[PDB]
Order: C-alpha cells, then structure tokens, then sequence
DNA sequence: ATGTC
C-alpha cells in the first residue's frame, strides 16, 4: 500500500551557510526576483534560466522565481549535483543547511503558497493550493534514496512546495547540517542575532550523500 | 548507483 503523508509535513529548502547572515539580517528567505543579499548560488544557471520564466498557473500567479522554493524531501537531487561538483559552485555538500518548516505552519500563518507534483520546470507538472491535494503527490517517489530512474519517479521526487515573495525565518523549526563543524558555524551566526528565533541545530549526515 | 533538465 502506497505511503501517505506526514502531519504536520516537513518542507525544506537548502542554502549555503554563507546565506545565513543574510537570511537573518531581512529576518526572511526573499524569492529569487526579490533580489535577496545572497553570498553564494548553488544553482545550475541554465535550469535558473527555466524559472525566470515559468509561469505559475494558480493565483496568486507570477513566475517560478516569485517564490521561495521548498521540497519535500532532504538529499534532493539538486543535493547530488552540489555534492559531485556539478555545479559552477565547487565547494561540495559539507556547507549546505536544510532549512525546515510544514506547509501546515505556512498555511496557519495565512501566507501565499502554491505546491506541484513534480519538478517544477516541466510544461506537464500539476499545480495546486489546497493542502488536501498533498494526497496528489507521490510519497514513495519523494522518500526514495535512489532517484536516477524510472523518469516518472525522478521528476516526482522533485514535488516543490512554493511560498510566494517571501518567507519569514521565524516559521523555521530546525537548521539541520553535515558536520559538528557547520553546526558550531550556524550557532555563531544566531547569535550575531539575538532577536530572531534560534531553531534546533541537527547534525544529520543521512540527510546528504 | 543517482552528476535538478
Ligand atoms: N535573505 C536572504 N539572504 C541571503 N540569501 C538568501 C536570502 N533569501 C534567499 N536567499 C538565497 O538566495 C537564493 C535564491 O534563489 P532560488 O532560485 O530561490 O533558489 P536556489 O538557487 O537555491 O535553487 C534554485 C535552483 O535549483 C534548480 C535550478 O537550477 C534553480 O535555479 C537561494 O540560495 C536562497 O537560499
Ligand atoms: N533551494 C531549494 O531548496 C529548492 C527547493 C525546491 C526547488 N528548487 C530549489
């Protein structure tokens, strides 16, 4: 029988530690055309390219990079790409954060999302604002270790969960890390800033490759 | 195993 989801479900977006600063000092991940003070991309330029212009089909509409991206996984496949020294980006998985929320945490704060159900940069990938659609998605794609193949289980582990302009650190429960020394790093940095909530540091290297 | 398509 075919595995459903988590309550409250976990959603998760990656960044650079170098990021951190940046994320604390406007007390918010900023989506791509927001034009955040980011130190450090980790993308593949030419898929960036894709979501400058891919049009969000549900209110409240826009393009792909209007939102700030979440999956619903950790070790994503973008994670693979980083880790192998795909990416222009050379500095490997070790200084990755998995910054981690709910989509339920998001909706109760009244905040503008939209999720898929697949990678979102594909003309076929379905778009939806309801949590009950989360039943849409499929669970055993998003929870598979090994991803590369079939195709269908590839796209569908890349399911993304899309909150619109902006996200506030403050719906952030956990940073979780690789290393005792990347641990260590983001504690410094939350204590630079004593007004934002400090969410519990996790070493957890079965989150990377 | 997996170099986001
Ligand atoms: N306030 C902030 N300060 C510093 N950095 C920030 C802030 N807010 C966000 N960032 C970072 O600013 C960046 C916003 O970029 P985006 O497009 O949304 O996410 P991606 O680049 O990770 O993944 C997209 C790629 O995955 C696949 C394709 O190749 C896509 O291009 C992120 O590093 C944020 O953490
Ligand atoms: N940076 C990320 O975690 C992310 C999540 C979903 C899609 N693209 C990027």
């Amino acid at each position: 029988m075919k595995r459903t989801y988590p309550e409250p479900t976990p959603i998760y977006h990656i960044t650079h530690i170098d990021n951190l600063k940046g994320i604390l000092r406007m007390g918010k991940l900023l989506a791509h055309n927001q034009s955040p003070p980011k130190q450090r991309s980790i993308a593949y330029a030419h898929i960036q390219e894709r979501r400058n212009r891919a049009k969000v089909p549900q209110p409240p509409g826009g393009v792909l990079h209007d939102y700030v991206p979440f999956y619903f996984c950790p070790r994503s496949p973008m994670l693979y790409a980083i880790y192998s020294g795909a990416t222009e980006y050379q500095g490997g998985q070790e200084p990755i954060l998995h910054l981690v929320s709910s989509a339920q945490a998001v909706h109760k704060a009244g905040l503008p999302f939209v999720f898929t159900d697949r990678h979102g940069v594909l003309s076929h990938a379905r778009f939806f604002r309801q949590l009950e659609e989360l039943a849409q998605l499929d669970w055993e794609a998003i929870q598979a270790s090994y991803w590369a193949d079939p195709p269908e289980l590839r796209e569908k582990k890349q399911a993304a969960f899309l909150v619109y302009k902006a996200f506030p650190w403050a719906l952030i429960e956990e940073i979780a890390v690789y290393s005792q020394r990347v641990g260590e790093e983001v504690l410094k940095i939350l204590k630079q800033f004593p007004e934002a909530r400090r969410p519990r540091v996790c070493i957890r290297k079965d989150w990377y490759y």
